[PDB]
């Protein structure tokens, strides 16, 4: 199962992870994707998970976007987790560098809640421009379901650790 994780509170637990990574060694029933509404993942979260699978991942994405159209933001989609997890959970936050309203961050943890347990990014966090220590905030009072928390950069899981409230 997962370890090596620190405790926040009765559901969160984060650690300075790769995604990917702990993706592989876990296989989770749900890997969270930060997503767009296009589901193109070219970089950030998204590139990196969609490199772990070949592409498969963005192949499977088209033919769900010629389908069913773009996602709302806020909003998200079940897909394969193809080598990664059972499932991918692609959850669209409010990107701020594209102007999207931050507001909508805890419409986009809301759909965390319909899984029992889950590997995340913080959402809305790196490329997407929003404050990650809001991010965790809003993660924590909004999530109820089992969210493992997965940090990329040691530099910012420090600040996230040591100012938690
Ligand atoms: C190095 N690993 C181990 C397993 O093999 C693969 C295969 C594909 C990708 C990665 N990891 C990756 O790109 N990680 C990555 C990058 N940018 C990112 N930005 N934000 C999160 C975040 C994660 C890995």
């Amino acid at each position: 199962s997962f370890s090596g994780y620190l405790k926040l509170t009765d559901n969160v637990y984060i650690k300075n992870a790769d995604i990917v990574e702990e993706a592989k060694k876990v296989k989770p029933t749900v890997v969270v994707n930060a997503a767009n509404v296009y589901l193109k993942h070219g970089g950030g979260v998204a590139g990196a998970l969609n490199k772990a699978t070949n592409n498969a991942m963005q192949v499977e994405s088209d033919d769900y976007i010629a389908t069913n159209g773009p996602l709302k933001v806020g909003g998200s989609c079940v897909l394969s987790g193809h080598n990664l997890a059972k499932h991918c959970l692609h959850v669209v936050g409010p990107n701020v560098n594209k102007g999207e309203d931050i507001q909508l961050l805890k419409s986009a943890y809301e759909n965390f809640n319909q899984h029992e347990v889950l590997l995340a990014p913080l959402l809305s966090a790196g490329i997407f421009g929003a404050d990650p220590i809001h991010s965790l905030r809003v993660c924590v009072d909004t999530v109820r379901t089992n969210v493992y928390l997965a940090v990329f950069d040691k530099n910012l899981y420090d600040k996230l650790v040591s100012s938690f409230l």
